[PDB]
This record gives C-alpha cells, sequence and structure tokens, in this order.
C-alpha cells in the first residue's frame, strides 16, 4: 500500500494530442477507440500512429498521483512521457524515448524498459495508479484492485523537461478491446 | 491442390514496404526491425502497418505463390489492388481492395467485413495462394496439410492490377520475430 493519496491531482485529456480516431467524453476524463477517423485539425502535437493520448496537464516539478480505469480491456499502455515525445510516425515505448509506461498486451503484464520486463501479477488490476516524483525521478504503479501492492518502479528518471499523463487504449483487432480508459473520480 | 502449373516467382518491392522492415537481398524474405531502415518517405510506402506488396502486378491469367509462417504469432497474407490506400489507418476488406487471411491471437480469420473465423485443423507452416483474375477468385491452401483448402474468396471485383500482399505483423510480445518467407519453386 502507499501514501501517494494526498498528492492526487485532476487530469482531463488533451484534445489536440489525441489520436484522429478516439472519442473523448465531454468532460475529457474517458477516452475510447472509435471506428472512424472523426474530423479533427491537422497539428503537430498529435500522435498519428497509435490510440495515443496525453493528459492535458504539465508537470516540471512536485509530486503527482492519478488513477486509471482499465476494466474489461485487453490491451493498454499507461503511464507518463516527456512533452518533446515523437508525436508522428512508428516509435517505441522505452525511457530513451522519453516514456515511463506499463502495458498490459496479450494476458502479459510488462513495464516499458528496454527491452520490456515482464511482471508477475496475481490479481489481474481493474484499476491503476500512478505517482510521479518529478524531483527525486521517480515513476511508480500500483494495484488499486489488490490492495495498491506495487505494480513496478522506474528509477534515476531523466525528465529532461516537462512531464505529460500518457495514455494508449490500444487498438481492438480481436474485437476484446472496446473498453475505455477512464480517469477515476478523485 | 491443383494450382502448382501456375507458380510464379514472388519478389518483394522494397519501395512500399513500411520502414521497419528488413528485406533480404533476394527479396524473398522479410521480418520486422527494431529501428527505421535508412529508406526514404514515398507515396508507395505503407505508413501504419508492417505490410509490404510483391514487385509483380497482374491483370489476367492464373497466379500461385506459396509463404512460409513457420513459428509467426501474427501474420496477414493475399492479394490486393495496386490502387489501395497506403497511408494512416485502414481495415482489410474487399471493400478497400484486400482479399487476405490472417492469423491474430490464435486465431486465423478471412478478411471479410465483418471478419469470418476459418476451420484450420492443422495450423500452417507454409501457405498457398491462388488468384484467377478472370475468374474473380482468390483462394487460400494449407500446403502443411496436404495442401486443403482454407479459404475461397469469389465474385471478386478485382478492378485493376493485383499485388501479393504481405503483413509481417508488429512484434510487441518478443514471440513473434519470425520472418515472412516465399517459398522457393
Amino acid at each position: 500500500a502507499h501514501h501517494h493519496h494526498h498528492h492526487m491531482v485532476h487530469i482531463t485529456l488533451d484534445r489536440n494530442t489525441a489520436n484522429s480516431w478516439l472519442i473523448i467524453s465531454k468532460d475529457r476524463r474517458q477516452v475510447r477507440m472509435g471506428d472512424t477517423h472523426q474530423n479533427v485539425s491537422d497539428n503537430k502535437e498529435r500522435f498519428s500512429n497509435y490510440p495515443m493520448v496525453l493528459g492535458a496537464q504539465r508537470f516540471s516539478s512536485g509530486k503527482m498521483y492519478w488513477e486509471v480505469d482499465v476494466t474489461q480491456k485487453e490491451a493498454w499502455d499507461l503511464g507518463v512521457c516527456r512533452d518533446s515525445v515523437q508525436r508522428k510516425g512508428q516509435f517505441s515505448l522505452s525511457p530513451e524515448n522519453g516514456f515511463w509506461t506499463i502495458w498490459l498486451w496479450q494476458d502479459s503484464y510488462e513495464a516499458g524498459t528496454s527491452p520490456q520486463t515482464t511482471l508477475h501479477i496475481q490479481v489481474p488490476p481493474c484499476q491503476i495508479g500512478i505517482f510521479v516524483d518529478y524531483e527525486a525521478g521517480v515513476v511508480s504503479f500500483y494495484n488499486i484492485t489488490d490492495h495498491g501492492s506495487l505494480i513496478y518502479t522506474f528509477s534515476e528518471c531523466v525528465f529532461a523537461g516537462p512531464l505529460r499523463p500518457f495514455f494508449n487504449v490500444g487498438f481492438n483487432y480481436s474485437g476484446g478491446n472496446a473498453a475505455p480508459l477512464k480517469l477515476c473520480p478523485l
């Protein structure tokens, strides 16, 4: 269990960074993958190749905590990234590329080290806690569903500028990944 | 099957290939790399998926070729219109100019809209692809299972030249690094 709760922040999704196929709720607290290219203007901030979107918030100092609902989802990537991350084309999620993430992919939980580190989770999470300590260079992930158990911590992170909450809802080739990512209500 | 007498020698068209694809010197094998492969962007190149086309173009006749899929966790294979879109996101369907089958997360499917599940008993290691342009037919055969029929698209509206089509798939799991190979004649 942890004591990051007193550092919780209210995250909203940045529509200008969202892949053109994403459908984001009115309050910008939920996101799902849609079935068509969804009428949005071209900009350099927008992720082009993956169902990714950033939180609107920028962090250059302090301790921040937020929670993400992943109930019923078969794939997702979650964490935090540099504002400077590549938006266009193909790229790997790694600290070198400015991403500190974990994911669910094909029934396996992984930390986004390079190469990936498989995580042994006894209770599949329905909700994920994400903690960032900017000055310390720490990004931690917690299994809210299972006693706030620790999933993984990145340490000695090179943030090298502002950080952004990071989300990938994932594609849905099997039909089993339609569920949204939701930011849990504080 | 009885399509062996229509076999053609297929080679891969480098200019069409996703930029992370590693294509052998003989242009008969392809696998997913972990970085860009120092190729320049062009209008032909698939941008969003690890796809590549055969260099050959067909507007008539009967053609057959074979692809090795040994070990691979995921792939898409078949034939497509030369006019298919190369950029952005799209589904593989006849409406979009693709006649394909795939292996995705332990299920074999045909690329209809919506997808049609296949009835494969023996997991293939090699797939034979037959196209009869005039007949409007694309058929898939399980070479591993004595050439048994997998799937036939008929009443195909080819609507112009066709290209062999390949997708090696991404390798997020670490378990899909295997190449696609064009089997020797």
